[PDB]
């Protein structure tokens, strides 16, 4: 059973701004998603210090970047804390309302889209390069979920019956037809080195079989 939800109006407005504004420096989406993975890895590491059983779902803390030219996807995988159903359906968008307002005010005042992570809403910069985003996620003591949106004001959430993850999050970017450069090894390597070089977890860039 797939449930469909409307974004809060302020979040729909942010997503439309990201999709519609002319802004050539699209590559900053990857730093934003890696930074989110790093924060989620920090969170499970910290919680594990007082409850070590939180790592029973996996001790390895790391990030994989996986391009797939057949599927036209770039996937950002982490073994961080993961997200609950309440996170996906209400709580993250609730928090994002204030950062959206501030971000949009700052843009009117002269800021640019690359500063989006200073407002806590960098995830939505995925829509600079993706026509659809699918988030697969598993938090301790909750089930595995798939969130999905092609923008347009709505998103879906379902329980995910696919390959079980131990714990963590996969952000699957279904790239726009004209954004396939972000599947190329040399392009991703360049962006990771430019914007993500001091992240405190291994980042493994997978390479394409074909
Ligand atoms: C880090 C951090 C905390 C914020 C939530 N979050 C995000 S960003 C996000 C937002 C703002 C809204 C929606 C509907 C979906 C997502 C993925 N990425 C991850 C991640 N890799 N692991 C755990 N939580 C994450
Ligand atoms: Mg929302």
């Amino acid at each position: 059973e797939v449930e469909t939800f409307a974004f809060q109006a302020e979040i729909a407005q942010l997503m439309s701004l990201i999709i519609n504004t002319f802004y050539s420096n699209k590559e900053i989406f990857l730093r934003e998603l890696i930074s989110n993975s790093s924060d989620a890895l920090d969170k499970i590491r910290y919680e594990s210090l007082t409850d070590p059983s939180k790592l029973d779902s996996g001790k390895e803390l790391h990030i994989n970047l996986i391009p797939n030219k057949q599927d036209r996807t770039l996937t950002i995988v982490d073994t961080g804390i993961g997200m609950t159903k309440a996170d996906l359906i209400n709580n993250l968008g609730t928090i994002a309302k204030s950062g959206t307002k501030a971000f949009m005010e700052a843009l009117q005042a002269g800021a640019d889209i690359s500063m989006i992570g200073q407002f806590g809403v960098g995830f939505y910069s995925a829509y600079l390069v993706a026509e659809k985003v699918t988030v697969i996620t598993k938090h301790n003591d909750d089930e595995q979920y798939a969130w999905e949106s092609s923008a347009g004001g709505s998103f879906t959430v379902r329980t995910d019956t696919g390959e079980p993850m131990g714990r963590g999050t996969k952000v699957i970017l279904h790239l726009k037809e004209d954004q396939t450069e972000y599947l190329e090894e040399r392009r991703i390597k360049e962006i990771v080195k430019k914007h993500s070089q001091f992240i405190g977890y291994p980042i493994t860039l997978f390479v394409e079989k074909e």
